[PDB]
């Protein structure tokens, strides 16, 4: 463990958390990240951590989850922090304010957060112009193994969810290495309930037709991001549609609307999605199920409660090719990224894996 890891985890982040409400702390974290005001990434990525998936090289398998950089303001700072890939968004077609404040709550005793932001978004046109300003810088980053994902949402008052996603594909698809469609924010009325199988097939058919219409250099992979709260029937139906349509991958999982027994935080009964440690094993088990139902042929990005190398390797062994985190960064600060990478490399060696690739889905064998 480094000097920075202990200083951020034991002293700086708890002190800042004592001074700032979580939304103010997030806004300051995005601004500092955007300005490069972040500790030196002392972890040189080894060859063991390189992954080839979704038509791209990934220098390391640890990404920043959607929601940290909703509006594409801090992408370059996030690579500087040591992430192997960045996902921005969710981005909605039109700008929207999201829910009234307060709308995010820390559960420090649980190493958890509850959020109900409600897709606050600068909208597609603002994010398009932001990504255009650094499009060729991003082309070089992607070529050097640091890809960019864009997570697409829908407006609260949309009368045609599939058309909102199609607009996102047309506008930001040409600027993305991969696109994500949520069947899964807990904080918009109707999004998770297009699990109705024929309706999911109709939505994803439209999204894939729009993606296929882009020029080859500008044609991203398309992934579906799912909730951890799906029925067995919902998971069977998603696996079926994903294989039928040739969806490129899955992101498993979003936040949970469940409240696991044992939460201690005073704010545990706030409305919203729960993230961090209490989500971890529900997310790992969802990865394991989706990997089996897709016969290991559909790349999975594993997300929920990753804050250590062990957490990352458990999701990789369950079937994830890549992992993401958000809530750990909230609690432990920037040093957590190097921590996860160092711990994951050590555990791969301890368990006899030549690299990340050899560990993907190892538990199923
Ligand atoms: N050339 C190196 C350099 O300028 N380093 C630097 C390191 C820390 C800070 N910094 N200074 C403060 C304070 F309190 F003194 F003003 C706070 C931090 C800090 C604290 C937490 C985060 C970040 C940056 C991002 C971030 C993202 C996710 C969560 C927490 C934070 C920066 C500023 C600069
Ligand atoms: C404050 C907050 C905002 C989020 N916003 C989004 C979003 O806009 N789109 C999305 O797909 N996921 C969003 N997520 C979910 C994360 O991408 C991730 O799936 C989830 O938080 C689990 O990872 P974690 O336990 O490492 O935070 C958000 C999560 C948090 C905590
Ligand atoms: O904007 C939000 O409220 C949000 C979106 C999402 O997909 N997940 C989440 O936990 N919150």
């Amino acid at each position: 463990a480094t000097g920075d890891e202990r200083f951020y985890a034991e002293h700086l982040m708890p002190t800042l958390q004592g001074l700032l409400d979580p939304e103010s702390a997030h806004r300051l974290a995005v601004r500092f990240t955007s300005l490069g005001l972040l500790p030196r990434a002392r972890f040189q990525d080894s060859d063991m951590l390189e992954v080839r998936v979704l038509g791209h090289k990934f220098r390391n398998p640890v990404g920043i989850a959607a929601g940290f950089d909703k509006h594409g303001e801090a992408v370059d700072g996030l690579y500087k922090m040591g992430f192997g890939f960045v996902e921005i968004g969710s981005v909605t077609p039109k700008p929207q304010e999201g829910n009234p404040r307060p709308r995010v709550f820390r559960l420090p005793e649980d190493q958890a957060v509850i959020n109900r932001y409600g897709f606050n978004s600068h909208g597609l046109s603002v994010v398009e112009h932001r990504l255009r300003a650094r499009q060729q810088k991003q082309a070089k980053l992607t070529e050097d193994g640091l890809p960019l994902g864009v997570n697409l949402g829908k407006n609260k008052t949309s009368v045609d969810a599939a058309e909102d996603y199609a607009e996102g594909v047309r506008v930001l698809g040409p600027l993305a290495d991969y696109l994500v469609v949520n069947v899964s924010s807990p904080n918009t009325a109707g999004l998770r309930s297009l699990q109705g199988k024929a309706e999911l097939r109709r939505l994803l058919t439209k999204v894939l037709q729009e993606r296929d219409g882009l020029r080859r250099v500008h044609r991203p992979a398309v992934l579906v991001k799912i909730a951890p709260d799906l029925t067995s029937q919902d998971k069977e139906d998603i696996a079926s549609v994903v294989k039928e349509l040739g969806i490129d991958g899955l992101i498993v999982t979003n936040t949970t609307v469940s409240r696991p027994a044992g939460l201690q935080g005073a704010l545990r009964s706030e409305t919203g999605g729960l993230s961090g440690k209490p989500l971890r094993d529900l997310s790992t088990q969802t990865i394991r199920e989706m990997y089996a139902l897709t016969q290991g042929r559909v790349p999975i990005i594993g997300v929920g409660g990753v804050s250590s190398g062990q957490d990352a390797l458990e999701k990789i062994r369950a079937g994830a090719s890549l992992v993401q985190l958000y809530t750990a960064l909230t609690f432990w600060g920037p040093p957590v990224v190097g921590k996860v990478k160092r711990e994951l490399e050590a555990l791969l060696k301890e368990q006899g894996f030549g690299g990340v690739t050899d560990a993907i889905g190892a538990d199923h064998r």
